[PDB]
Order: structure tokens, then sequence, then C-alpha cells
């Protein structure tokens, strides 16, 4: 996250640190043993940990759970991040609690000029690179369908929406990948895409979650 602020240890309890060794891409728990992250964040060995602040070092919070399946969007498109979802399972049942709890879905898309939370222990420099190991924070509102397609000509679809600052310098980042963008206590984004981070006219892009609750309530209730 650039330009953004000290979440506070736990304040976002459905933001999940995917790790494989190391921390690579954010996520959002949806229920005790599902997690929603972005398809691009897909690979073998993830474990999930939840309950974290300052994922170096354990705090007293965290439950650290391997993933037992990972489904990707049937029609997620690497090349053009088209439908850019995955599902995660959890080998158990995460103990949710004031500080490990889930995220709702959606029951309608938001709407431009909504404000919302994006978090994620991603880089928060533009142009350099420094890592936080805490979690940051950042407020944003979602951006207009015609500012998002006018901003990233030929690159927009229907299940993509860009959120933030058209002037710069607030962004979502390398690092933030598959973390959540919460709304009215809604998740309506995941961490997706963007061109550079904070750049002037080039707002971070995020995978429509609404456009996919039917999808994930149904994979939830066969797998
Ligand atoms: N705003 C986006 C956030 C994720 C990233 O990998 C590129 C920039
Ligand atoms: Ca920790």
């Amino acid at each position: 996250i650039v330009g953004g602020y000290t979440c506070g240890a736990n304040t976002v309890p459905y933001q999940v640190s995917l790790n494989s060794g190391y921390h690579f891409c954010g996520g959002s728990l949806i229920n005790s043993q599902w997690v929603v992250s972005a398809a691009h964040c897909y690979k073998s060995g993830i474990q999930v940990r939840l309950g974290e602040d300052n994922i170096n070092v354990v705090e007293g919070n965290e439950q650290f759970i391997s993933a037992s399946k990972s489904i990707v969007h049937p029609s997620y498109n690497s090349n053009t991040l088209n439908n850019d979802i995955m599902l995660i399972k959890l080998k158990s049942a995460a103990s949710l609690n004031s500080r490990v709890a889930s995220i709702s879905l959606p029951t309608s898309c938001a709407s431009a000029g909504t404000q919302c939370l994006i978090s994620g222990w991603g880089n928060t420099k533009s142009s350099g690179t420094s890592y936080p190991d805490v979690l940051k924070c950042l407020k944003a509102p979602i951006l207009s369908d015609s500012s998002c397609k006018s901003a990233y000509p030929g690159q927009i679809t229907s299940n993509m929406f860009c959120a933030g600052y058209l002037e710069g310098g607030k962004d979502s980042c390398q690092g933030d990948s598959g973390g959540p963008v919460v709304c009215s206590g809604k998740l309506q984004g995941i961490v997706s895409w963007g061109s550079g981070c904070a750049q002037k006219n080039k707002p971070g892009v995020y995978t429509k979650v609404c456009n996919y609750v039917s999808w994930i309530k149904q994979t939830i209730a066969s797998n």
C-alpha cells in the first residue's frame, strides 16, 4: 500500500497472508474454511496465515492453516487478468473470534463514489522498494467505469473496477495482490492489477467480486 496508514493490529480481521516460505499475496476470509484471493496468486504449497499484524513476528493471535485445495476461476485469463479470482480451502476450519473473522460477500454491486478500505503488506513506495511488516490500510473511493476505461483504454472488462485517486500518491502495490477491497462491510473487490503504483491517472484495478457470488457460493457448497 502506497500513501496509506498503519491499520493497527488485527483491526482488519478478515485479512489473510498467503505464505509459501514468505508472504506473497493477500486474501480475504469469507467463512471458517474458505479464503478468496486473486487467480494470479495461484501456486502450490500455500499456507494461510490468519490473525496477522507483523508478518515477521509471532505476536500471539495467529492461526497458520495449510490449504487443502485451490480453485482458480474456470474463465481466468492470465494475459488479460479477466476473472482474476480464486478460492482456497483450509485443511481445518479457522477458530473465529474478534481478531479472526469472515467478511460478508456482497448482495449487490457497489457504485462509483462508494468509500472502501484496501489493505495489505505490499510495497509502500511508488518508485523505490520498501516492504512493511505490519498491515497497511488505504481508504479509497470506487471510480466511475468511464474514468476507469479512460485511464486504461482496451483493458477494463465488466469484471473489473478502478478504485483510488487519479492524482496519484495513494494506491495498492506489489505484494497487496489478492487482498481485500471492503466497502460498507462487504467484500466488493480483490487487489488485481495496475500500471505501476500510485501513478497519476493510473489507479488500481480490482476484481469485481459481486459478479462471482453465485460461483463462490456454489463452489463452496460442493467442495
Ligand atoms: N495497484 C496494483 C496492485 C497490485 C499490483 O501487483 C500492481 C499494482
Ligand atoms: Ca505475526
